[PDB]
């Protein structure tokens, strides 16, 4: 082990949940989703029909990931250093934004249907991380012939966590399997097999290109559903809690442009498809949180200041950063 390097020892929470409504936020950590396959960004297909029916969802049309892979992007998304000073090999020993929030009294929960938190949860109690790739944590793995555990299974029993943390601020990370490839066709249950025919081979270049896009877009429909159900879950708590949902994908995906597939390419020459990601923000009307303009130039660096602002936390290190939500409040 090594000593933790501090970045936000000045951090203070301006208000406490005994003096205003407690705050309950879900952060969906997405996977392999491309901004240009989002209906709201101009995609010809309605890949997000359920979110389109929910009042108060903001789509962000200009978000660039810090990197092109899970192990690289996820730690930077929760970092204080930002993409320009980020060092993947020492990120684990830096105070990160979850460390700050936990230290100031926010109850942190991380459920993972992807891999793990890539070091982000490592300093917090073991029980605050839960592996939802396991069929004995995730109750929703028998809805498909692959026996693949589904992201929506991470919503089961969250009410137990809320009850165990009654009246506290809470931040829940849900780490999605999402659009991970190459087997996009496995990523969604049959009710989302909307675009057809579907590539069901593992060698992507050998499928007809349209069938590859169809499988990828069907997987997006399942994520639309998962995010919508995450908002519906939050809404069952809106009387007692100020509830918000943030979604950001860890990176994009190549879909055969220039013959490139999957992701993980070094940033210097990775194509734009691997870095252009969707981001969504939803909040209940009574929270007073206001989203930034949909066309704000944004990156993964906006995540840490957003999470801090959602819990009324100020930290010098990110004082000049743009967030997904505004500093000005209408009364
Ligand atoms: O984005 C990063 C990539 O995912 C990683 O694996 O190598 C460096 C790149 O800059
Ligand atoms: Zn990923």
């Amino acid at each position: 082990p090594k000593d933790t390097i501090y970045h936000a020892k000045d951090a203070v929470q301006a208000t406490k949940p005994d003096m205003r409504k407690p705050r309950l936020v879900v952060f969906v950590v997405g996977e392999t989703a491309r901004a240009d396959h989002v209906s709201f960004n101009g995609y010809e297909r309605d890949t997000f029909p359920q979110l389109a029916k929910i009042d108060g969802v903001t789509n962000f049309s200009n978000v660039t990931s810090c990197g092109t892979s899970t192990a690289y992007s996820v730690p930077c998304m929760f970092s204080y250093l930002g993409a320009d000073e980020y060092d993947v090999d020492t990120a684990k020993y830096q105070e990160n934004v979850l460390d700050t929030l936990d230290r100031l009294g926010v109850s942190i929960l991380w459920r993972d249907n992807n891999s793990d938190s890539k070091g982000v949860m490592d300093k917090l109690p073991k029980a605050q991380f839960a592996d939802y790739k396991s069929a004995t944590n995730n109750a929703i793995c028998n809805t498909n012939p692959y026996n693949e555990c589904r992201d929506v299974g991470m919503l089961v029993g969250l009410d137990d966590f809320v009850a165990a943390n009654n009246g506290k601020d809470m931040l829940i990370m849900l780490h999605q399997m999402g659009n991970h490839g190459p087997a996009y066709f496995k990523r969604y249950d049959e009710k989302f097999a909307k675009f057809t025919p579907v590539c069901e081979g593992n060698e992507l270049a050998k499928c007809e290109h349209q069938s590859l896009i169809n499988a990828y877009d069907n997987a997006l429909l399942a994520t639309d559903d998962f995010i919508a159900q995450s908002i519906q879950w939050l809404q069952t708590h809106s009387n007692a809690y100020d509830v918000s949902m943030l979604y950001v994908s860890d990176h994009g995906e190549s879909l055969g442009e220039n013959g490139v597939y999957l992701h993980g390419m070094p940033n210097a020459f990775a194509p734009k498809e691997q870095r252009s990601v969707p981001a969504f923000f939803w909040t209940d009307k009574q929270t007073g949180i206001t989203p930034m303009a949909t066309d704000t130039v944004l990156t993964h660096d906006a995540i840490t200041p957003t999470l801090l602002k959602l819990f009324d936390v100020t930290a010098d290190k990110v004082k000049d950063r743009t967030a997904f939500i505004r500093l000005e409040h209408h009364h």
